[PDB]
């Protein structure tokens, strides 16, 4: 029986597109580019640092991420901008009804598995409101590793102790779903982006950038175990646990 | 001193864009598209395929790439269909100074290391016509990863017999230049792609998907260690080592 249910954070209960006005800033005109970029940077220096065991944690690769991304624009900001408009991503939006499922998931355990360093994750969670919505908020710095190393999973039974079948986790990240399933977690996975519309809007004549965002990371992978459900929206979720049981 | 010139091989010595024809002829009007998220994918793949620690050679890589792909746009071909079509990965076009280049490195040992499948190399370079211009050609197959993971660069001194120390590496692609270096060789990196020219194109008004692809792969990765040279081309490699030690 799910006695868990464990939260993404970055994508799934956080939107990363929500760093539009900071961006917008440090580039007029570029805002869109740089949100996108950002955040494609972001998950493969994780990655990258993760496989080539070189770990550092996700503040130190979300400035590494931001300094390249502005460098493509021929930007070269200093540590001191780069610490200050990183921030945009401990202050991100939560979903709108993010709020609402997490207090119709108590009594439940709740929790965020997240790529986050701590103070990171404190303080969007702080930020956000949503502070006493969790019983736990898992860094993976433990580990020292990143997503999808099976470590960062590990982590939840350690933390909550309960097992991989008692945890429902909850993603909207088609690498982080493969993850999950990988260790031995059941999966519901958020889907925003419908497959059909997706499909029409790269024949709709010239492609735009929100849109390779879009084509490169709101699909399932291929290689991944498919998520156990699909859902629309994160306040699907208490109906598709009373519907499970 | 320098006794190997060890070459990274899709998008260093072969040109990935080079599906364009196939791609294009098998969906028109899809070709370049195809092209640019094939290959990011392809690379996600193996990144997170090693990390998760679930993983598969190059050739199933490529082909979920492919499916992947050709998925965004609606299409549902069979594994037949995926099969013929990635083949066109094996007959990458070489890049038109390789030759001249491998061949002016005659005196020292010549290989190739990369992600790609035993089978893929072997045809990529015959294919190619540089079969005779390389002692080895290493594939991570071996070692049961993909780049950057140390285990991948570890393979040059078990096929060569030669230390880190003595190994000159070469590549275009940031996040293997960052492996090469961790790892401990010397690294030439291949810049097609002057920085200035990025620059201004993204900012020449509506950004193209293909510059998108640009943005996202042909620079150096804020995370890694620098190259210890840098390069245009190929063909530049000789004159460059030859006043090097
Ligand atoms: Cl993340
Ligand atoms: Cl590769």
């Amino acid at each position: 029986m799910i006695k868990a249910v464990v939260f993404d954070a970055y994508g799934t209960l956080f939107d990363v597109q929500s760093v539009a006005d900071a961006t917008e800033r440090a580039y007029p005109g570029r805002g869109e580019y740089i949100t996108q970029v950002w955040r494609q940077k972001q998950l493969e220096y994780s990655w990258l640092r993760a496989l080539m065991g070189r770990y550092a944690d996700f503040w130190s690769v979300t400035r590494e991420a931001l300094a390249y991304t502005l460098g493509t624009l021929g930007l070269e900001p200093d540590e001191s901008f780069l610490a200050d408009m990183a921030q945009a991503y401990n202050r991100l939006t939560p979903y709108p009804d993010a709020a609402q499922c997490l207090a119709e998931l108590a009594p439940l355990k709740r929790a965020i598995l997240s790529n986050g360093a701590p103070d990171m994750l404190q303080a969007l969670v702080a930020n956000a409101g949503l502070t006493d919505s969790f019983d736990a908020v898992i860094s993976v710095d433990a580990k020292r590793v990143f997503k999808p190393h099976p470590d960062s999973y590990a982590l939840v039974e350690e933390v909550l102790g309960v097992t991989p079948a008692e945890v429902l986790f909850v993603s909207s990240n088609g690498f982080d779903v493969g993850g999950a399933k990988n260790f031995g977690f059941s999966v519901a996975r958020v889907a925003r982006l419908s497959q059909e519309a997706l499909a029409r809007e790269l024949v709709s004549g010239t492609i735009a950038p929100l849109t390779m965002f879009k084509a490169l990371r709101m699909r399932e992978e291929t290689y991944a175990e498919a998520p156990d459900f699909v859902v629309p929206a994160l306040g699907d979720l208490p109906r598709l646990v009373r519907g499970m049981a």
